[PDB]
């Protein structure tokens, strides 16, 4: 504030402004957290660390306050997929975005940083063609003294696992996947065990067999009901086998035996990726 104009509100960690630097006329997404050296300090290293499929982060400035600035993008995915509800994204779009969000992810993931809140409305378009990941969840694991969307949740965090690994992010570019493919929410649940109920209804109930160590997770309950796993088939319907394939790894129920995102941009579903340009209405 002060050294920006507000242009106007854009999102609720905090509040983010589409906001001009009075003097350069630079427009960009600020981010206002209200309230450590390290902590300072290791969101300060992201600054130089940048890759094109990552939102850039421009400043950081603390005061009872923790400001934020970034660059600003005009569109999410969030607001593309209700755009495209009608008609659905353009297969060529969906496999060139999926693409560019492992990218960054593999970047982040093969530097220790998680983003453990991947969701359509972090994810940011321009007119290019590009897509980038945005709105890290980093402040409880940098330790940042700061109604929540569990759609994306991997079951590992829904069934109290402490130690997430980049498993986590996978998880969710998963769910995002399969939404972008039939336009509808995977596993909208509205709590974290109607959310867990869901995902169990679709994939079955976990077990032993298929992911070990299940059954000691913090707030795993023997009195869990065991649901069959669904025929995969009816998942992502129109989706070829290629695509279905890919999925069904990235939504694994072992964090251990998950594709990790630099396997998943190997992947055969990948062998004709594009880039072509969406229809951005601004
Ligand atoms: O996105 C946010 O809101 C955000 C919030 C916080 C916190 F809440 F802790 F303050 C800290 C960082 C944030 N973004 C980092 C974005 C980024 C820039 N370069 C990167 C390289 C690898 C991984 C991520 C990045």
């Amino acid at each position: 504030m002060e050294n920006f104009q507000k242009v106007e509100k854009i999102g609720e960690y905090g509040v983010v402004y589409k906001a001009r630097n009075k003097l350069t006329g630079e427009v960009v997404a600020l981010k206002k957290i209200r309230l450590p050296s390290t902590a300072i300090r290791e969101i300060s290293l992201l600054k130089e660390l940048n890759h094109p499929n990552i939102v850039k982060l421009l400043d950081v400035i603390h005061t009872n306050k923790l400001y934020l600035v970034f660059e600003f993008l005009h569109q999410d995915l969030k607001k593309f997929m209700d755009a495209s509800a009608l008609t659905g994204i353009p297969l060529p779009l969906i496999k060139s975005y999926l693409f560019q969000l492992l990218q960054g992810l593999a970047f982040c993931h093969s530097h220790r940083v998680l983003h453990r809140d991947l969701k359509p409305q972090n994810l940011l378009i321009n007119t290019e063609g590009a897509i980038k990941l945005a709105d890290f969840g980093l402040a409880r694991a940098f330790g940042v003294p700061v109604v929540v969307t569990l759609w994306y949740r991997a079951p590992e965090i829904l069934l109290g696992c402490k130690y997430y690994s980049t498993a986590v992010d996978i998880w969710s570019l998963g769910c995002i996947f399969a939404e972008m493919v039939t336009r509808r929410a995977l596993f909208p649940g509205d709590s974290e065990i109607d959310q867990l109920f869901r995902i169990f209804r679709t994939l079955g109930t976990p077990d032993e067999v298929v992911w070990p160590g299940v059954t000691s997770m913090p707030d795993y309950k023997p009195s869990f009901p065991k649901w069959a796993r669904q025929d995969f088939s009816k998942v992502v319907p129109p989706l070829d086998e290629d695509g279905r394939s890919l999925l069904s790894q990235m939504l694994h129920y072992d964090p251990n035996k998950r594709i990790s995102a630099k396997a998943a941009l190997a992947h055969p579903f990948f062998q004709d990726v594009t880039k072509p340009v969406p229809h951005l209405r601004l």
